């Protein structure tokens, strides 16, 4: 078979919905996370998430050399959150992070502490294909902001959850 | 760094959001499809998406085997189809392809034509993690349907989009 065009790809995956998380990273190599939506879970012995991002990226480079990373499904109310860390504005790497909800747990990656979920993970394994690393990260710990609804992105749009 | 207990990874992962998908197949090991809460998108070049699944399945084997399947974004209309395919009601395999809205594109795997997004693909890799397969598949056809809410899982229900 031939694979569909690049570009009807990308059209495709703007009518699927995500959920919308920030990935970061501190450690020796210094700071840095950006959006990610391509991310999901895969067993929970030992409890794996994975996530997918561009290798040819400032924080893809940082995060893989910590070897440590944090990922935040952000809340409805935190689209500057993931504006920011897709570059909207263009936010100077380093000084994303200004804020007191963004701690450490366990590894020094930054948590973001009223994310609706947040995993503190250390890198157990990564899968290259074409432009993306796939980055296997085991969780070694948590967080949770007291109950809200997600940030969800589709058709180009934030949007959060309601009843059917 | 120890890792989180599983029972505190699976609830963690409640407060999270995800798309309703099914991944369907057929070929010579014969129908299946099951419903999947963890699948991304990986790189458009070759245009390929990943989906994890319990290998404990009845539905991982013949999937593997058969080497093709398609992944189906279901609509906010489309909860019935999720309960079927997530074993509700316990309809025979076969069967719950019989509806013509299920119908083949270009591998021969079942294409749900209504759901929001449909992409026909043929395995490139397998991966297995912990109880999991890690299924890299390459999109060979897509369907494109009108306008599709999406359906989402949030907190152990259904759920749709609203604006922010």
């Amino acid at each position: 078979f031939e694979t569909v065009a690049s570009f009807d790809f990308r059209d495709a995956l703007s009518k699927a919905s995500t959920p919308v998380t920030v990935v970061a990273t501190n450690g020796p190599f210094g700071l840095a996370g950006l959006t990610c939506s391509a991310v999901c879970s895969v067993c929970d012995r030992p409890p794996t998430v994975l996530l997918c991002i561009n290798r040819k990226s400032y924080a893809a480079g940082i995060i893989k050399s910590n070897g440590v990373l944090s990922v935040n499904w952000l809340a409805a109310g935190q689209a500057v959150i993931s504006q920011t860390f897709a570059g909207v504005g263009s936010v100077p790497m380093e000084e994303r992070f200004a804020d007191k909800g963004w701690q450490t747990i366990a590894t020094g990656a930054p948590y973001r502490m009223d994310a609706a979920v947040s995993f503190d993970c250390t890198i157990a394994n990564i899968v290259d294909v074409g432009s993306h690393s796939v980055i296997f990260a085991e969780v070694v710990a948590r967080n949770h902001a007291e109950e809200c609804t997600p940030l969800i992105y589709h058709r180009r749009q934030y949007a959060t959850t309601r009843s059917l």
